[PDB]
């Protein structure tokens, strides 16, 4: 799995720990081991949100299956839920973009998946 | 429906109320409600588009539907238009992926938009 | 085709002239021309792979056509490669995902490329 997080928090506002808190959470949430877990934060954004520059949130979360309705659900209330506790983003002020990445389609190591 | 910019052109070219333009550009041409339009534009980015680093734009637009052959033309009129008349960007150096998401692989708001 | 590279490595480690050897071999592996190639390194991000934040790069490869098993595998024997000896990257600290886009879905120039 990849995680990304766009948002327009400032850098000093993501706490000591972020990073390794979005791998760990990640890691159970999918089942995958938390060795195939990336994340990326990237804050000081320039963006808005219904028009609004109050504190928002654009993610991604590509995977290799563990993508559909009821676990996408699942990761949007732990996602959220994040966000909110650490970032103090409002839930309502975040979109995740769910990409399920067939093992051909992913490289990594010199080769790919598949 | 969410859309993100990312070019070469500085922060201080980006002009006031550009993501507001934005916004509510986007809101007309999907026909969705501007509160639920995300924009986010990345400035000052290393970049280059066909061996050359003059003025671009790599972009993505992700919507739960509105993406299509005839509409896809009209958004990248009224985008490449925007970037051309506010950035200065040429038309011919901007690419934009169109994404149409299902509303399950859409978190917001501690679920999805299923 | 349009490249990006997100990565923990600092500025000052990327190479003069990377992003013109990543448009040639690009080009060269695609078969596209390089004035269709597009590229794009973003440096200095906060992110872990596997929890940890030894260099690592997240990446995007985005192509209308000349995606599939066995292409995928040989970008990724090239792309790795290049980012191990220019940006000092393990292999097995790459992500790439291929997203092979109709070309109805990519804008460019005020329309489409359908
Ligand atoms: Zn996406
Ligand atoms: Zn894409
Ligand atoms: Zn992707």
């Amino acid at each position: 799995p990849m995680f990304i997080v766009n948002t327009n928090v400032p850098r000093a506002s993501v706490p000591d720990g972020f990073l390794s808190e979005l791998t760990q959470q990640l890691a159970q949430a999918t089942g995958k081991p938390p060795q195939y877990i990336a994340v990326h934060v990237v804050p000081d954004q320039l963006m808005a949100f219904g028009g609004s520059s109050e504190p928002c949130a654009l993610c991604h979360l590509h995977s290799i299956g563990k993508i559909g309705g009821a676990q996408n659900r699942s990761y949007s209330k732990l996602l959220c839920g994040l966000l909110a506790e650490r970032l103090r983003i409002s839930p309502d002020r975040v979109y995740i973009n769910y990409h399920d990445m067939n093992a051909a389609n992913v490289g990594w190591n010199n080769s790919t998946f598949a």
